[PDB]
């Protein structure tokens, strides 16, 4: 399915979607990109909208 990651960083701010398996597959690719793009931040994730949120 496809899992979406909001990131809401001091510089960097934006989206972007994975097809994954499953949420926890979905966090290990976001959890990469992420730190790919030096974002350090509180994470949350909604299982309802596949959607994580990691804010900076």
């Amino acid at each position: 399915d496809t899992y979406k990651l909001i990131l809401n960083g001091k510089t960097l701010k934006g989206e972007t979607t994975t097809e994954a398996v499953d949420a926890a597959t979905a966090e290990k690719v976001f959890k990469q990109y992420a730190n790919d793009n030096g974002v350090d931040g509180e994470w949350t994730y909604d299982d309802a909208t596949k959607t994580f949120t990691v804010t900076e």
